[PDB]
């Protein structure tokens, strides 16, 4: 596919630089991709409703239902617009979480980081799958779907360089994951 006019070798990218900590990296890269995906989304905001989307899915077979286990425990079945505003808003409380993303360098990273990145990771996966499902239209019309595909590429090569995420939480963009990159034949 073709990839946005300034973006740079994603492979390369995700790698963890020679002499940086994994958890750090983990962090930086997971806080970037809740900022691509904010932008990517917001950008078409207009067109994902209450009438369009009256439930959270990727594609028919694959729907979902807010809970995060605290604050709501029962599986709350709402439009995508809502599903993805609790999410992307569960996400940032993490990241604005002193103890689970430090802001001190004198302050190491909780024991349970790693999971917490996995959890959020996956979470975020799915604000792609939503788009591509059912507004992909609205991404071409506004002829950005290289953004789209070059912040995936980026965001799948990154968990995947990590196993960040299992292979069946992927379920609906998969075919999609296995054509990504190429075979040097
Ligand atoms: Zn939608």
């Amino acid at each position: 596919m073709e990839a946005t006019l300034g973006s740079g070798n994603l492979r390369q990218a995700v790698m963890l630089p020679e002499g940086e900590d994994l958890n750090e990296w983990i962090a930086v890269n997971t806080v970037d991709f809740f900022n691509q995906i904010n932008m990517l989304y917001g950008t078409i905001t207009e067109f994902c409703t209450e009438a369009s989307c009256p439930v959270m899915s990727a594609g028919p077979r694959y729907e979902y239902h807010w809970a995060d286990g605290t604050n709501i425990k029962k599986p709350i079945k709402c439009s995508a617009p809502k599903y993805i505003d609790y999410l992307m808003t569960w996400v940032q409380d993490q990241l604005d979480d002193e103890t689970l993303f430090p802001s001190k360098i004198g302050v190491p990273f909780p024991k349970n980081f790693m999971s917490v990145a996995k959890t959020i990771l996956k979470r975020l996966f799915r604000v792609y799958a939503h788009i591509y499902h059912q507004h992909f239209d609205s991404v071409m019309q506004l002829q950005e779907e290289a953004h789209l595909n070059t912040s995936f590429k980026h965001f799948i090569f990154f968990v995947q360089e990590f196993n960040l995420i299992d292979r069946r939480e992927l379920a609906p963009l998969q075919e999609l994951i296995e054509k990504l990159g190429s075979k040097d034949r």
